[PDB]
């Protein structure tokens, strides 16, 4: 049980992981809605919509 430095919780990233989103998504997600998980379910549900962004290429890769 080590955490100094502030950070996001790891309990947050593995529900949303749970749910089957990218490890880096959660915990951008997080620090996205400040470290929150109910939030960032919503960040990430956005994303998926399609709203991912303002204007801004995207990698190649098909959703």
């Amino acid at each position: 049980g080590s955490s100094g430095s502030s950070g996001p919780p790891e309990d947050c990233v593995t529900t949303i992981v749970s749910m089957g989103f990218s490890r880096d998504q959660a915990l951008k997600a997080l620090r996205a809605t400040n470290n929150s998980l109910e939030r960032a379910v919503d960040w990430i549900f956005s994303h998926i919509d399609d709203l991912d962004a303002e204007a801004a290429m995207s990698g190649p890769s098909s959703g």
